[PDB]
């Protein structure tokens, strides 16, 4: 596969109401193969499910098929965008990657929410909304006073290797760390 396709879902948490979910497969993670990567409309995080066995996920549909600037790609920048009140502010970041699947899409991630998100940066450049600034794949991690969490590096970013993706059990985004960092100095691997 469904990687490519388009789908359509319901999610349920516990005993709360049903939502209705649109999105866009972009990856089978190749070292968890029940893990998709989903980018959902109008959502602007990369999102993972375990499709085959999440019992959140209901009624899950394939829709009818649908759908360089590779000099932003590892740039530090700073992204600006329109408020809920009219003012501009802006997140600086770092341009992770192009996107696959959805590909004039780039992933990126920001200090002030290190998780995944994708965004046509392209676009943003242009209408002036980007500044543009001058083996562990497949291990487990675990992070711990007394928060135990557990999960797995799913990906290595090529253009620069200190950096890694993360999905964690207990959670849907996919978390963004630079192992020299300090964000990233209570995780260990094996
Ligand atoms: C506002 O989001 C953007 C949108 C809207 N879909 C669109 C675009 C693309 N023009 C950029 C956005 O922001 C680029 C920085 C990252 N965002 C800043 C932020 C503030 C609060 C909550 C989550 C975020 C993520």
């Amino acid at each position: 596969n469904i990687v490519g396709c388009r789908i359509q879902h319901g999610w349920k948490e516990g005993n709360g109401p049903v939502t209705q979910w649109k999105g866009t497969v972009l990856d089978q993670v190749p070292v968890n193969p029940s893990l998709y990567l989903i980018k959902y409309d109008g959502f602007d995080c990369v999102y993972g499910l375990e499709l085959n066995k999440d019992e959140r996920v209901s009624a899950l549909e394939v829709l009818p098929d649908r759908v360089l600037a590779d000099t932003m790609i590892g740039k530090a920048v700073e992204h600006m965008f329109e408020t809920e009140d009219g003012s501009k502010d802006e997140w600086r970041g770092m341009v992770l990657a192009r996107a696959p699947v959805m590909n004039t899409w780039f992933y990126i991630t920001y200090e002030k929410d290190p998780v995944l998100y994708m965004y046509q940066l392209l676009d943003d450049y242009k209408e002036g909304d980007l500044r543009i600034m001058p083996s562990l794949v497949g291990k487990q991690v675990e992070y711990a006073d007394g928060s135990k969490r557990t999960g797995m590096v799913i990906h290595q970013v090529e253009a620069k290797p200190s950096v890694y993706f993360i999905k964690f059990d207990d959670d849907f985004h996919i978390y963004v760390y630079d192992l020299v960092k300090t964000s990233a100095e209570n995780l260990y691997f094996q």
